[PDB]
């Protein structure tokens, strides 16, 4: 019972952690996000077209999560103390801006790790249902994009 609007920036972690789990270690940073909704939008940097089979493992592993019900830490650390804990995988490709030295770093242990100020539901179940509506590889820009939305 979080607006609809929190429990789809909640899955976006929850996203992430899939395309990590199914792309692996090449598909690890974020680009941009973007949430309107129950619709969202991650878009990662990657090189290549995930296959129909690779996009439904995806699927199936983010709602695997949801399932598990798992927690969603935070953890509010001085900016070098989080960068000692976690390393440049907290960080998206457009860094935090350089004057903020109190970090909140979204935890879904063995799933993603994210410094991130925005609410976040408390676990995963809370987020509901994912689905997985398109797919767009841009070969130019070296992004792909991943629109899903929560079925609440
Ligand atoms: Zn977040």
């Amino acid at each position: 019972m979080y607006s609809i609007e929190v429990r789809t920036h909640s899955a976006l972690h929850v996203v992430k952690g899939a395309v990590v789990k199914v792309l692996g270690s090449e598909a690890k940073w974020t680009y941009s996000t973007y949430v309107k909704g129950n619709k969202g939008v991650l878009i990662v940097k990657f090189d290549r077209k995930p296959s129909d089979e690779e996009i439904r493992e995806i699927e199936r592993l983010a709602n695997e999560k949801v399932k598990e019900n798992a927690p969603i830490k935070i953890y509010e650390l001085p900016r070098e103390e989080a960068e000692k804990m976690f390393g440049e995988d907290m960080y998206d490709l457009f860094p935090v801006p350089e004057d903020v030295r109190i970090l909140k770093v979204v935890v879904i242990e063995d799933w993603n790790v994210n410094a991130c100020n925005k609410e976040h539901t408390k676990t995963t179940g809370e987020i509901g249902p994912i689905k997985i509506r398109k797919v767009r590889f841009r070969k130019s820009k070296g992004l792909l994009e991943i629109h899903f939305e929560l079925l609440e």
